[PDB]
């Protein structure tokens, strides 16, 4: 409807809002090395968890995170994740979180170790983007 469209004021639209722009502090704070090392450690020590570092998106306005790096239990559904990262930064339940790794909305059905076994890059951690709408 006419209702729910904006004509009146300007929408700001920029390479920001692409989430393909999204650069993680953590693999520009942290050689190679020694994540890849840590990743290495980590997934022999607890082969059912998985490492993820989780940084919010660039264009997004909400809340931050005081942790990035996690250990999560590979049978942790990703909803289950959504639902605690969303209690982590505050977002009230009525407003929307969307993940992105390696540029895509996981698969809804998917677990933690689903997503970690597809998408960990070399360094052995698994590098989660989330943003509002």
């Amino acid at each position: 409807g006419k209702e729910e469209e904006e004509d009146s004021t300007f929408t700001n639209i920029s390479l920001a809002d692409d989430i393909g722009s999204m650069k993680f502090v953590y693999k520009e704070e942290h050689p190679f090395e020694k994540r890849r090392s840590e990743g290495e450690k980590i997934r022999k020590k607890y082969p059912d968890r998985v490492p993820v570092i989780v940084e919010k998106a660039p264009k997004a306005r909400i809340g931050d995170l005081d942790k990035k790096k996690y250990l999560v239990p590979s049978d942790l559904t990703v909803g289950q994740f959504y639902f605690l990262i969303r209690k982590r930064i505050h977002l009230r339940a009525e407003d929307a979180l969307f993940f992105f790794v390696n540029n895509v909305i996981p698969p809804t059905s998917a677990t933690m170790g689903q997503l970690y076994q597809e998408h960990h890059e070399e360094d052995f951690f698994l590098y989660i983007a989330y943003s509002d709408e």
